[PDB]
Formats: C-alpha cells, structure tokens, sequence
C-alpha cells in the first residue's frame, strides 16, 4: 500500500492535458478534496505503461502482461475526481518523474504535498525518458480518444552527453509550461481537458498561491529541478531528490538563484554526482543537503510500497530502511524546507531539525568522500 498523507487535508486526484498533442501539457493533479468518499485512484491506469515498463526493465514485452496481471488494479489512496477543497489559495509544486517512470508513479510524494494544503501537478514528460507516455495526432483522434504512445528511448554510448542535456531542457521547458497551463487556470482562462474527465478545470479559478510555486522531482527529475530553477524564475525553490546530475549543462551550475535541498538515498550516490551537486554551491546561495540512512535510489518512488520486504529488497525497491520511515523523513523534511523558503503560514517548522540532517535516520550531507 502508498501511504495516505500525514496532513490535515483530504486529498483528490485527477489528470490534464493540454493541448492534446505531444507538445501540450500532460500532469497527474494532486489536490486537498472537499470529500473523502470517492473511488481511490487507479495507480497505472493503461496496459501501455506496463509495455514500457518492461521495455525499460530490458525483458520481453509478455512481461509487460505479468506486471499488468500482478499490479493492475493497484489504487493510491487519493479521491478520483473530487471536488477542491474550496475557501484557500493553496501553494503549488510541479513535480518531475525519474528516467523509466511517468507521471503516477510518485503518489506518495504528491498524496502527502496535497495532505497538507498543496496542489501538486506531476507532469508527464514527452523526452522520451518516460517508460511511456501518451497524446493525440490532431482533434478528431482526441475526440474518440484515439491515443498515441511514445516509449522510452534507448541510448548508444555516443549520444548520452547530448540527448541527455537535450531531455533535461525539454523537462525544464514542459514544466514552465505546466506551470503556465496551471497559472491560466488560476488566472479563470477557460481550458478544455483533451481527456473527457468529470472534474470542471474551473474549480481551480482562484485557487492557487501564485507566489508560492517550488518545483521537486526525483533522479533525472532531480536534475530537471536544477535546470528549471535556472531558466523560469517564477518557481522560488526546489527540492532535488536523489538528484541524477549528468543531464545538466556545465553552464547551469552558476545560474541558480533560488534555494536548492538535495535529498539523498545512502546507497544511490557517487563522487561524480556529488562533486556536480557541490558545483552549486556558493557562499550568496541557500543550500541544503541530507542522505536517508538505509536507503536506496527507488525510496523515493512508489515502487518501494508496491511489494514486500524480502521481493522489495532483492529487486533494490527497498533499503535497510523501513520505506514509510524513509519516505516520512524526505516529505517532512521537504515540508519543512518548502515553508522556509515559499513563506508558508503553516507548522511545517515542526520539521526544520530534519533539514540539518538532525535524525537517528538521517546523516548531515553526505557519506560520500569526494577528493
Ligand atoms: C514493483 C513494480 C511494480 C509495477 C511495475 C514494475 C515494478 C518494478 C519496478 C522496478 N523499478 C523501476 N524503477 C523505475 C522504473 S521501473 C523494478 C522491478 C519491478 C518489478
Ligand atoms: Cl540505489
Ligand atoms: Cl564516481
């Protein structure tokens, strides 16, 4: 089971496309819900995202089957559809998936965000660095809801450095243009969703915090929190969990303005990817850096509730770390940062000791001997 949020709010789900072609905006909408009686959300919602799923695991398609049969009807514990809780402008993150995921894959993360008071647009990246992804060719294949997959590219050695670099951009830009879709909505322009969902767009007029916007994302989404930060000024933070950092241009390095926390598993990091987290750093910039103890690169996904312990840690879904401790100690934490540096009215505060790294669980910086 993913765990339901620690917070106050009951939390909605639902997606948006827009426009519906390969060029548009696709986000999975996590949001505090006006009712708890809705049908909880159906995890991997198409058979599609098991095909890629498999092709990125590098087995036959067939397995792609087996997984469906096995986690198929799997549900997060978010309410399909509900109505926003009305009465509050709500704080907004946009959240960027890791290589080999897709937008539904980091619940845990967006359930608890939306349980205490955010709303949370996970997008759906069209790099090709998602297992699979969906759109439509034109409207007439939009309108009988006639879909066209995109699947995860496999790379030769020859085209890591540049098609990675290409794909963080293109990350960074489609969640600028997130960003914008939802900042439209807010601001009551009227969107037509390219999936025929029953939840009205224009309950989100008025609804956003239009200057408390931070942008999270774990792994390659970890790098596109970087990349995002330097290009769009709009987003006034990040969180990088367990961040890949090899996508990012040497020019990036310099241009962060906004606070940055790194949230690292102990057994994901290397010196490489250390030395490039540390090449942000300067003494005019706010940052943060904590390792999970026990913990590996996939803590930070909802893979790690998906099995057991024994089948969760021979797969590497699961460190030494019990998952809910590990996945608490990044939301808290991340809570507390988000209130710091967005200026949030809230108790968040509660958590600031986990920044420092202040934790039985938690070790301040990192393990990593660099030099
Ligand atoms: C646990 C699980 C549930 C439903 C589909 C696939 C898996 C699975 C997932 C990984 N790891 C990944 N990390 C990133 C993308 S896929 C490994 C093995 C399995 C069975
Ligand atoms: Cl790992
Ligand atoms: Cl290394």
């Amino acid at each position: 089971k993913i765990p339901r949020g620690n917070g106050p709010y009951s939390v909605g789900c639902t997606d948006l496309m827009f426009d519906h072609t390969n060029k548009g905006t696709f986000l999975r909408l996590y949001y505090p819900s006006q009712d708890n009686d809705r049908l909880d959300t159906l995890w991997i919602p198409n058979k599609e995202y098991f095909w890629g799923l498999s092709k990125f695991l590098g087995t036959h398609w067939l397995m792609g089957n087996i997984l469906r049969l096995l986690f198929g009807s799997m549900t997060t514990p978010a309410n399909w559809n509900s109505p926003l809780r009305p009465g509050e402008k709500y704080p907004l993150v946009v959240f960027s998936h890791g290589l080999g995921a897709f937008r539904t894959l980091y619940s845990a993360i967006g359930i608890d965000l939306a349980s205490h008071g955010f709303i949370v647009a996970a997008v759906e990246h069209r790099d090709r660095s998602a297992s699979a992804t969906y759109y439509f060719k034109d409207q007439s294949a939009a309108e009988i809801g006639d879909k066209s997959w995109l699947y995860l590219r496999t790379l030769k050695q020859e085209e890591e450095t540049h098609i990675r670099n290409e794909q963080v951009r293109q990350r960074a830009k489609e969640c600028s243009q997130a960003l914008s879709l939802i900042l439209d909505i807010d601001h009551g322009k009227p969107v037509k969703n390219a999936l025929d969902l029953k939840f009205d767009m224009e309950q989100l007029k008025d609804s956003i915090d239009r200057e408390k916007i931070a942008v999270i994302g774990h792994s390659f989404g970890g790098a596109t929190v970087i990349q995002t930060l330097s290009e769009d000024q709009r987003f006034r933070c990040g969180i990088a969990l367990d961040a890949w950092m090899f996508p990012l241009g040497d020019e990036v390095y310099s241009r962060i303005p906004q606070p940055l926390f790194f949230i690292n598993s102990e057994y994901f990091q290397y010196p490489a990817n250390i030395i490039k987290m540390k090449k942000c750093y300067s003494p005019d910039k706010e940052r943060k850096m904590i390792t999970i103890r026990g913990s590996v690169h996939q803590n930070f996904a909802d893979f790690t509730f998906a099995t057991g312990k024994i089948i969760g840690h021979m797969l590497k879904l699961k460190g030494d770390i019990d998952s809910n401790v590990a996945i608490d100690l990044s939301n808290k934490a991340s809570l507390a940062f988000l209130q710091k540096h967005l200026g949030l009215h809230k108790d968040f505060d509660q958590w600031d000791c986990l920044i420092e790294g202040d934790d039985e669980n938690l070790i301040p910086g990192t393990n990593i001997n660099t030099t």
